[PDB]
Formats: structure tokens, C-alpha cells, sequence
């Protein structure tokens, strides 16, 4: 069902949270070889999550589930906010700009935390 597909998407999101916190520890310790690998891992994870979310939204639309569509349109928009911040973080890493990396890291955390009440609302709506 769309609901079990959302639970699968939610687990993929939690994997990115796990790899993100590990990466943050690695960055603070200056283990840039680890950070590079974790950033690659996170990129693939976000690509997957983004695809799952789009499929879920498209299915909610085909099902005429207006409330779930509204919530998923709001949540996907905020996902792109997180994604653009991630990508700028990756660029800051490539450039050796640790001040920007730190800024982007904290922002991506606040964007993610903010978008959690919505994420729980979608689970219930599908
Ligand atoms: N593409 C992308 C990459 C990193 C973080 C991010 O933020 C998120 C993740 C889930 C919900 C809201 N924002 C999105």
C-alpha cells in the first residue's frame, strides 16, 4: 500500500539521519576521508528518498487523497529546501570552506527538525 511505501521511505530517511550524524562527528574530528565517503552515501540516500516521496505523492494524487496530496506537496517542497542546503554543503567541502560547511550543517539540521511534524502527519493521512 501507499502507507507501507511511506514507511519504507521513512526508514530510508532515518538511515540518512544516522549517516548524517556520523558524518558530523567525522567533520568535527577532521577525518575528511570519512566525510567524503559519508557525503557520497548521503547523496545516494537522498536520491532514493526523493524518488520514493515522488512516487508516494503521485499515488496519493491518483487515489484522490486530497489531504495527503496537500501535505505531501508541502513536505516535498521542504525536502528540496533540505536538498539545496545539502548540495551547497557538498560544494563547501570540495572547496575546503569549513565555515560554510558548518553553517550549512546546522541549517540542514534545523530544516530537518522543522519538517518532522509534517512527516508524522503524512503517515496518518495516507
Ligand atoms: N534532499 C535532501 C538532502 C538533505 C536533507 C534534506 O532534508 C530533508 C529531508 C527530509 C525531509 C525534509 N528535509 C533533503
Amino acid at each position: 500500500s501507499v502507507k507501507s511505501e511511506y514507511a519504507e521511505a521513512a526508514a530510508v530517511g532515518q538511515e540518512a539521519v544516522a549517516v548524517f550524524n556520523t558524518m558530523k562527528a567525522a567533520f568535527q574530528n577532521g577525518d575528511k576521508e570519512a566525510v567524503a565517503q559519508y557525503l557520497a552515501r548521503l547523496a545516494s540516500l537522498y536520491t532514493r528518498h526523493e524518488e520514493l516521496l515522488n512516487r508516494i505523492l503521485e499515488k496519493a494524487r491518483r487515489e484522490g487523497n486530497k489531504e495527503a496530496v496537500t501535505l505531501m506537496n508541502e513536505f516535498t517542497a521542504t525536502f528540496q529546501t533540505g536538498k539545496s542546503i545539502f548540495n551547497a554543503m557538498v560544494a563547501a567541502f570540495k572547496n575546503g570552506d569549513d565555515d560554510s560547511f558548518e553553517s550549512y550543517l546546522q541549517a540542514l539540521e534545523k530544516v530537518t527538525a522543522k519538517g518532522e511534524t509534517l512527516a508524522d502527519q503524512i503517515a496518518k493521512a495516507l
